[PDB]
């Protein structure tokens, strides 16, 4: 079940999965806007700073590591008659319903399609991916050994498997992973320091800002202008906080 | 071993009182409800009359009431009806304001000792270790039995940190105030766990659930009577609106 995966995004999420693809034996390229050759002679991936070069190679699936932001600009660069064969895109953008969309509409008919989100990554799964959670959804799957070998590498990882509808993704993470963000942001602004009497809550929300403030803005960005229902939980955020502060007024 | 007399026998006194007594200290209570199966299971003498309680043979007497309660409560004991100086802790989870009213209020000759175990029954369930406890010796001149006591903590091997009523308030709006003002904000969105939780927000829904433990008279006083605590309400606020900010362009 060792794959030829080709990671079309090589930053700092795509370096993460290369890391544990590569421990399992597959076999890895990869493209970037940026130049990540030495990274790739250090990792034993070949790169290709061209994506149509990349798009030749021998490849049995691609996976989408680009920022939510730029995925349509990322997919719209991409010269898809030049794929040599059929081939299984994988995403694994934080939001769902966008990529899927995207997807079905922008690739090859007979490309089929693995929408996916790691619910974790280089902060919270540095020492391994075991008891986190992978969502997918088979959105145009045919080829099930293909896909399976590849929903297998976060499986054998001892991930907690979560096959889920794109949109029912992007509802829960609303309420969930972009309510978090959005508060390890706000501590970040807040610049939230230690004291010498911490309360453990609060050494949760000043680890909470750190690991929320490694991530990207584009990432945060990301969760909010592309997911359909962050911007009702944002306001049930700034609403609840209001009543919060009404009643000790009161 | 201190005779030691709770004043206020809710979440916080009950959860005192049992590393007390464990440690072989002779514990009586007294308080608003009435307690008496409680103190009759756990094996202490409840007063129902607070003048009781105050002319017993008495080393300490713990405050733990509500912070938005304690001056109604000291106004309400008869003082003048100790037998002996005697040493007053309060444990509230603000500092200056007991520090001011006990300075104010209490007999000239009994000591102060102003504390704050910055922990509780949902994060010290299993022991205090490591856990910060906060005290200011404000009036002490019984150091024996100042020193006793905070040796109750010390034991217990809490991170035991000595420092100004103030600078306790100060430091205390900008962590605990904060951390409890998300979590009562967590508790009124319902924030509910999903089969996608991320790490972070299973960190959050704990938290939730962790803070709606807690009075709201607690969370009340954490405001109303730290005078730092509106500023850092301020800067929760006006953070996220810089953050909203950032996203509607
Ligand atoms: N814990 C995580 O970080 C995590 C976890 C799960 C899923 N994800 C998702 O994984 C993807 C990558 O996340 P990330 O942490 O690496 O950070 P990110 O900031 O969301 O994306 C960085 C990647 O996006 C590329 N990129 C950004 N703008 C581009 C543009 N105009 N044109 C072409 N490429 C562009 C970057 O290329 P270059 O590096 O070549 O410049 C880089 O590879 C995102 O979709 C994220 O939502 C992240
Ligand atoms: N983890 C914690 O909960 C924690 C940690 C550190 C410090 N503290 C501090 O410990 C103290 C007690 O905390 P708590 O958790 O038990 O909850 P609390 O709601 O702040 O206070 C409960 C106590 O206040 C008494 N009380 C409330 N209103 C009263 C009134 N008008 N008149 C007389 N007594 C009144 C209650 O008496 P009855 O029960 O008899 O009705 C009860 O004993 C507070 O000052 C708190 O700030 C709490
Ligand atoms: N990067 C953080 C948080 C995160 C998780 C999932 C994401 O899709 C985005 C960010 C982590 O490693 O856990
Ligand atoms: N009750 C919670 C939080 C708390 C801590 C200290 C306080 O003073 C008040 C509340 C705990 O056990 O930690």
């Amino acid at each position: 079940q060792s794959l030829k995966i080709g990671i079309v995004g090589f930053g700092n999420f795509g370096q993460f999965l290369a890391k544990t693809m590569i421990k399992q034996g597959h076999t890895l390229t990869a493209t970037s806007r940026s130049d990540y050759s030495e990274l790739c002679l250090q990792m034993g991936i070949h790169f290709f700073r061209d994506v149509s070069a990349f798009l030749t190679a021998d490849i049995d699936v691609i996976v989408l590591c680009t920022s939510i932001l730029s995925l349509s600009e990322v997919v719209g660069s991409m010269p898809l008659t030049s794929l040599k064969r059929p081939t299984l895109f994988v995403d694994v953008l934080s939001v769902k319903e966008h990529p899927r969309e995207l997807l079905l509409r922008e690739l090859p008919e007979d490309s089929d399609i693995l929408c996916t989100h790691p619910m974790f990554g280089p902060q919270t799964a540095k020492n391994g991916w075991t008891d986190h959670t992978f969502m997918y959804d088979k959105v145009r799957i045919r080829d099930e050994v293909i896909c399976s070998n590849f929903i297998q590498i976060f499986a054998t990882e001892g991930c907690k498997m979560v096959q889920m509808s794109c949109e029912e993704h992007d509802r829960a993470a609303a309420k969930s992973q972009f309510i978090t963000h959005t508060i390890g942001r706000t501590l970040g602004e807040m610049d939230i320091q230690s004291t010498p009497i911490d309360t453990k809550g609060f050494e949760t929300l000043v680890k909470l800002k750190e690991t929320t403030m490694r991530d990207s803005f584009d990432l945060y960005s990301g969760l909010f202008v592309y997911n359909r229902f962050a911007r009702q939980e944002l306001e049930n955020l700034e609403h609840a906080l209001h009543k919060v502060k009404e009643t000790l007024m009161i």
